[PDB]
Formats: C-alpha cells, sequence, structure tokens
DNA sequence: CGCGAGTCGCG
C-alpha cells in the first residue's frame, strides 16, 4: 500500500493513476528510478533539490502533496479500468474538499477525463474547479511516455509559476 | 442528424 502525502495549506497536490509494482513494495510514490517525477518537480521549481522516493514526506515542507486515483498496484497505468478510475475520482474529490489545496494536478490526460468524466480535455489548466482549488492536467512522468523531459519540465513549470504568492 | 460506445505505432 502507498500512503498519501496530504496536509492543509498545500499549494499543489500531485495525483497519479495507481502505484507501480516497485512503488507498491517500497511504500513510496513514484519509487521506480525510471519515473521522471522527482527530477521534473525539482527542475520545474517545486523543490530545491531532487528528492529520493524515500524523502517523499518532506514534500509537505515545500507545501506539495501526492496521492493517486486507484490504489491497486500495476505494471502499466492502462490496466486500471475506467470503472476504477471513475470511482477513484469521486474519492479524490473528497480529499480535495478536505485538504483544500490551491491546485489539484492530475498526471494523466486520460486519467483526468475518466476520473472526472470529461471529454476532449486539453493539457494545462481546466475551467473545472473544486471550490477554491483549481485543476490542472499534466503529462505523466513515466519513462513509458514518449514525452521528453524538456517538455515534461515546462508543463510543470507553467503550473509552478501559475501559482503565485 | 448526435450521441455513446467498440487498437496501433511512436523514443
Amino acid at each position: 500500500m502507498v500512503e498519501d502525502i496530504l496536509a492543509p495549506g498545500l499549494r499543489v497536490v500531485f495525483c497519479g493513476i495507481n502505484p507501480g509494482l516497485s512503488s507498491a513494495g517500497t511504500g513510496f510514490p513514484f519509487a521506480h528510478p525510471a519515473n521522471r517525477f522527482w527530477k521534473v518537480i525539482y527542475q520545474a521549481g517545486f523543490t530545491d533539490r531532487q528528492l529520493k522516493p524515500q524523502e517523499a514526506q518532506h514534500l509537505l515542507d515545500y507545501r506539495c502533496g501526492v496521492t493517486k486515483l486507484v490504489d491497486r498496484p500495476t505494471v502499466q497505468a492502462n490496466e486500471v479500468s475506467k470503472q476504477e478510475l471513475h470511482a477513484g475520482g469521486r474519492k479524490l474529490i473528497e480529499k480535495i474538499e478536505d485538504y483544500q489545496p490551491q491546485a489539484l494536478a492530475i498526471l494523466g490526460k486520460q486519467a483526468y477525463e475518466q476520473g472526472f468524466s470529461q471529454r476532449g480535455a486539453q493539457w494545462g489548466k481546466q475551467t473545472l474547479t473544486i471550490g477554491s482549488t483549481q485543476i490542472w492536467v499534466l503529462p505523466n512522468p513515466s519513462g513509458l511516455s514518449r514525452v521528453s523531459l524538456e517538455k515534461l519540465v515546462e508543463a510543470y513549470r507553467e503550473l509552478d509559476q501559475a501559482l503565485v504568492v
């Protein structure tokens, strides 16, 4: 099982589909060294250095959170049904109403659409909100995505900069 | 008419 990293007052809550088979075992989000997440949020600007999955809890210090749509671990994100994704979204909504982050960031275009029942969603900011929490769709940091690091970084960077203080 | 559903080839 992979515990959530949430707290009130966060500026961003990162959300993935489900745990990979490596992450599941370690009990850390995006634990497999092939997943660009940690490098991306670092380079994007969310952290002052590149954290290891071990230090995940220290994200709160930078006022960032992490969670997932579906708990069931899996090799590839595509093994999770829409049924599971749609249910996952419903529960995510509650956590957001609970912790009330400045922004919810879904890592997966399909994830978003399924989880929130939305069609033809575009990358970036969504008009959809959850109270004061704004919603974003960011490309998945998996090394399976043919999306380049340079692209991935910009995407997240836009959000960071988008959340002023 | 519209609408809502039913893999391949890419680094």
